[PDB]
């Protein structure tokens, strides 16, 4: 049927109805901290979520989205290996069913629990749906996530998981601030890729920054208790929602630092 991460529908089937999947810069990849070349011409990163406004909070049934206001240069994105500025139109998360695997990209063959992708879009072409057809039309800023301790700003996302169990369901999710999920530094690792679930389209700038954030082994277990399901359906829990690390091919992770 259509795409998911099961066996019969998983990451090593999306290449029959998307054909982009055994493309030239596809993500995720493992970031070789030893290969990538620090870059001294990269200006720092620019986040600036002091007027963000979410929206709301929706299970898709791949994953739980939330969403925010991108009418206006509300919350942007500038800098780093950037051209001009970048709306966050959301943000979500990718993790497994063992704190040993579920974020995308590797760090030296390294997994993480989970990893947050905060999307953006560049506002020079109108609208997001112009800008995934071009090939430098989003920023997705990439967040690895470890089990340690509690993060506090992740918790208000944490109480709102019972009531959007299921796939469909959505809830009223404002004055959320994702400032509250940035770690202390903004280092990071930055190249060409794609997005990691179809359409899978080449239009991303990845910016996997450094830097994890720790969430307490119940914030991550809280995640676990999703579905991929709709009501009424066959109990299937979000679970490894993740895509396996790419090949490399013709393309160079740089770094903003060494
Ligand atoms: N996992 S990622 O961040 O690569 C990613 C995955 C999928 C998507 N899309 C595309 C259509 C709806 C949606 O959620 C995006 N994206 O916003 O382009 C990003
Ligand atoms: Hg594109
Ligand atoms: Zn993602």
């Amino acid at each position: 049927h259509h795409w998911g991460y099961g066996k019969h529908n998983g990451p090593e089937h999306w290449h029959k109805d998307f054909p982009i999947a055994k493309g030239e810069r596809q993500s995720p990849v493992d970031i070789d901290t030893h290969t990538a070349k620090y870059d001294p011409s990269l200006k720092p990163l620019s986040v600036s979520y002091d007027q963000a406004t979410s929206l709301r909070i929706l299970n898709n049934g791949h994953a739980f989205n939330v969403e925010f206001d991108d009418s206006q240069d509300k919350a942007v994105l500038k800098g780093g290996p950037l051209d001009g500025t970048y709306r966050l139109i959301q943000f979500h998360f990718h993790w497994g069913s063992l704190d040993g695997q579920g974020s995308e990209h590797t760090v030296d063959k390294k997994k993480y629990a989970a990893e947050l992708h905060l999307v953006h879009w560049n506002t020079k072409y109108g609208d997001f749906g112009k800008a995934v057809q071009q090939p430098d039309g989003l920023a997705v800023l990439g967040i690895f996530l470890k089990v340690g301790s509690a993060k506090p700003g992740l918790q208000k996302v944490v109480d709102v998981l019972d009531s959007i169990k299921t796939k469909g369901k959505s809830a009223d999710f404002t004055n959320f601030d994702p400032r509250g999920l940035l770690p202390e530094s903004l280092d990071y690792w930055t190249y060409p890729g794609s997005l990691t679930t179809p359409p899978l389209l080449e239009c991303v700038t990845w910016i996997v920054l450094k830097e994890p954030i720790s969430v307490s082994s119940e914030q991550v277990l809280k995640f676990r208790k999703l579905n991929f399901n709709g009501e009424g359906e066959p109990e299937e829990l979000m679970v490894d929602n993740w895509r396996p690390a790419q090949p490399l091919k013709n393309r160079q992770i740089k770094a903003s630092f060494k």
